[PDB]
């Protein structure tokens, strides 16, 4: 199965820059969301979901059809509160027509990751909205009471190794868990609305205790009043791991790099880009531009 990159007619860097700053100013507004934490995790956490249901082995699912606008991916229970996202990027869509929602939602999560002070991900444009058959059907996306074996084995499925899982999982530093939503509660540090590297060091230097939350789930939480999920302690509990996580808790530098690469495969998996297609574009933060 072939999904190739389609540029939306007549578009270019400007346009999209412009669709990035209307989500940029919608995220700066609307402030209040989740206990003032804002829409940027959620954005994140959307693009990931929506990108995540890829099959390397038949190029099912993934971020190229925008087939989350459908009710069977709209109502896994594994985007349970992703709702929320989707709402947020609704008048973004209505003012910006002609971009496709794989598009958009992908793009939705870079400026997140971006205003959230995270590093810059080249993003590139093309996804083309799909038939509601082409939905993949639920069970894609992964399960949180599991171990490291499980955590490696899951991810194979998406084409990443250990370094890329490990860096991936470095987002659960934003937001957080919400017992309505997965049956487990909490953040997993301080910081949830900026992105920083602290998922890694909150993983090594505070004293985790196996717990049971309000839904009967065990979590790993701390005195700090933070918490991991089972499948973000295996990153500690396995060897390779554990080196790796090591690494990105001291050296912010390198987590961006490699965040930012492994967030665009991500989000680019089962795309094919024509060889003439534009480059990758680097969008400026509202920062940035003075805006
Ligand atoms: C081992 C794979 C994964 C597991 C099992 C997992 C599980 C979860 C769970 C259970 C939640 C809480 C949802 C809620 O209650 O609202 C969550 C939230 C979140 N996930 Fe993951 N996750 C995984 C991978 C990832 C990856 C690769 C990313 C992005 C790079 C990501 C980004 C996020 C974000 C940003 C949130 C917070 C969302 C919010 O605050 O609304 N996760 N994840
Ligand atoms: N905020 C957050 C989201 C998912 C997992 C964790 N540990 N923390």
């Amino acid at each position: 199965l072939v999904h190739v990159a389609s540029v939306e007619k007549g578009r270019s860097y400007e346009d999209f820059q412009k669709v990035y700053n209307a989500i940029a100013l919608k995220l700066r507004e609307d402030d209040e969301y989740d206990n003032y934490i804002g829409y940027g995790p959620v954005l994140v956490r959307l693009a990931w979901h929506i990108s995540g249901t890829w099959d390397k082995h038949d190029n099912t699912g993934g971020s190229y059809g925008g087939t989350y606008r459908f009710k069977k991916e709209f109502n896994d229970p594994s985007n349970a509160g992703l709702q929320n996202g989707f709402k947020f990027l609704e008048p973004i869509h209505k003012e910006f027509p002609w971009i496709s929602s794989g598009d958009l939602f992908s793009l939705g999560g870079v400026t997140a990751v971006q205003e959230m002070q995270g590093p810059k991900i080249p993003w590139r444009c093309g996804r083309v909205d799909t038939p509601e058959d082409t939905t993949p059907d639920n069970g894609r996306l992964p399960d949180a009471d599991k171990d490291a074996g499980y955590v490696r084995t899951f991810f194979q499925r998406l084409n990443m190794n250990d370094r890329e899982v490990v860096a991936l999982m470095g987002a659960h530093a934003l937001g957080k868990t919400h017992l309505k939503n997965s049956g487990y509660e909490g953040p997993g540090g301080a910081a949830n609305n900026v992105f920083t590297n602290e998922f890694y060091l909150n993983l090594l230097n505070e004293d985790w205790k196996l717990e049971k939350n309000d839904a009967n789930n065990e979590q790993w939480d701390s005195k700090s009043g933070y918490m991991m999920l089972p499948t973000d302690y295996s990153l500690i509990q396995d060897p390779k791991y554990l080196s790796i996580v090591k690494e990105y808790a001291n050296d912010q530098d390198k987590f961006f790099k490699d965040f930012s690469k492994a967030f665009e495969k991500l989000l680019e998996d089962g795309i094919t880009f024509p060889k003439d297609a534009p480059s990758p574009f680097i969008f400026k933060t509202l920062e940035e531009q003075g805006l």
